[PDB]
């Protein structure tokens, strides 16, 4: 599973994942 559609997701639940970085 290249590095494709990987970030695809993460660029929806981008609300939840960087933010908990908190």
């Amino acid at each position: 599973w290249r590095p494709y559609l990987q970030t695809e997701y993460y660029d929806v639940m981008t609300v939840i994942s960087p933010p908990e970085f908190g």
